[PDB]
RNA sequence: UACAAGAGCCUUUCUGUUG
RNA sequence: CAACAGAAAGGCUCUUGUU
């Protein structure tokens, strides 16, 4: 098709390098991040288990983040000031509660984990939704061996959720949208799972608070089981919107909306009523509040040996119909095996924002991407759409809309966190 | 669950032919 | 009611070296 350039990282620290990508992938020695925030208190916590990932083995995993975090631009003073054991779901409360409770100006929690458990879900809604700090969780199998880029993917993901900047973008070569304070949003909607009839469905929204696309801002609330359309888009699109006026002081001229979690045959019912509540949140906020919204849709639905296809591929034929806008599009190229990456489609948005403009921002924020030094499926705000909504399904372990509303409300300052990376 | 797709199995949901 | 499907959403179980 028309593989798109991918833009300029700007690492920034005191050689402020570009990291250019190269097949998708960008190195990230000698490259220190753009704002790496200085860490003053951090804590780790081992919830695997001691045999098999022992304390010599955490401590050079710690001592090995920590130079490639200097090598990041991104200082992280001194020894952890918390490293103890514990295992359970009902262990996370109260070592939780204790590092909320003990440093003061905490910002992250750090967790390993042995694999698919449900403290997982305990530690995502404590963090998330009780206590109020962005939470950490890598895998035990990939502390024991790192890999450069192991640390390189960790330490990203630790340096966005502290609440700092990984690396700004291109800002000669970023679109001319950012030359206005804008909004980048995200819905997700993930469904109970089959032959329960009683849970509730989920409804994540996420938008950006910043004028470069690194720093997010999230809420999720509950709806009828299996409900497709968004129950309360107006309220927490709303409180979205009044955080971007308290973060960036200036009101958005252009906002952008990103869907997910939607079958292809109700497209329309997520239409008609979402952008409404959109302009139930707009209008019900100030007088004569009308900024321009778009409404674009996104689905997870040659190149090294594999022969998968490259990152940005333009193709309007042969897949699917010849009328209607179907704007067939990707934005990311396999590793191994067969590709199929993601799946935009434009309805017919409101912004003008042209098909060249608005494919250089999907790809964009597919390298805004704050979890690997990877361009990626689905963009940035799809996958916090897509990774909050799935927070809500750890939200709701073991607890319409009413008690699990309660159970799924983001803390105060968590909205301001990027607890969901 | 560093990220990333891929592959095997079970639902239970929606559109087709036939019924 | 059943059958040949395609798509969506969960749960599991295996691999890659992307520095
Ligand atoms: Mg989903």
């Amino acid at each position: 098709g028309r593989v798109l350039q991918p833009p300029s990282i700007l690492y920034g620290g005191r050689n402020k390098a570009i990291a250019t990508p190269v097949q998708g992938v960008w190195d990230m020695r000698n490259k220190q991040f753009h704002t790496g925030i200085e860490i003053k208190v951090w804590a780790i916590a081992c919830f695997a288990p001691q045999r098999q990932c022992t304390e010599v083995h955490l401590k050079s995993f710690t001592e090995q983040l920590r130079k490639i975090s200097r090598d990041a631009g991104m200082p992280i003073q001194g020894q952890p000031c918390f490293c103890k054991y514990a295992q359970g779901a009902d262990s996370v409360e109260p070592m939780f509660r204790h590092l909320k409770n003990t440093y003061a100006g905490l910002q992250l929690v750090v967790v390993i984990l042995p694999g698919k458990t449900p403290v997982y879900a305990e530690v995502k809604r404590v963090g998330d939704t009780v206590l109020g700090m962005a939470t950490q969780c890598v895998q035990m199998k990939n502390v024991q061996r790192t890999t450069p880029q192991t640390l390189s993917n960790l330490c990203l993901k630790i340096n966005v959720k502290l609440g700092g900047v990984n690396n700004i973008l291109l800002p000669q070569g970023r679109p001319p949208v950012f030359q206005q304070p804008v909004i980048f949003l995200g819905a997700d909607v993930t469904h109970p799972p089959a032959g329960d009839g009683k849970k509730p469905s989920i409804a994540a929204v996420v938008g950006s608070m910043d004028a470069h696309p690194n720093r997010y801002c999230a809420t999720v609330r509950v709806q009828q089981h299996r409900q497709e359309i968004i129950q309360d888009l107006a309220a927490m699109v709303r409180e979205l919107l009044i955080q971007f006026y308290k973060s960036t002081r200036f009101k958005p001229t252009r906002i952008i909306f990103y869907r997910a979690g939607v079958s292809e045959g109700q497209f329309q019912q997520v239409l008609h009523h979402e952008l409404l509540a959109i302009r139930e949140a707009c209008i019900k906020l100030e007088k004569d509040y009308q900024p321009g919204i778009t409404f674009i849709v996104v689905q997870k639905r040659r190149v090294g040996k594999s022969g998968n296809i490259p990152a940005g591929t333009t193709v309007d034929t042969k897949i699917t119909h010849p009328t209607e806008f179907d704007f067939y599009l990707c934005s990311h190229a396999g590793i191994q095996g067969t590709s199929r990456p993601s799946h935009y489609h434009v309805l017919w948005d409101d912004n003008r924002f042209s098909s060249d403009e608005l494919q250089i921002l999907t790809y964009q924020l597919c390298h805004t991407y704050v979890r690997c030094t990877r361009s990626v499926s689905i963009p940035a705000p799809a996958y916090y759409a897509h990774l909050v909504a799935f927070r809500a399904r750890y939200h709701l372990v073991d607890k319409d809309h009413q008690a699990l509303a309660k159970a799924v409300q983001v803390h105060q300052d968590t909205l301001r966190t990027m607890y969901f990376a």
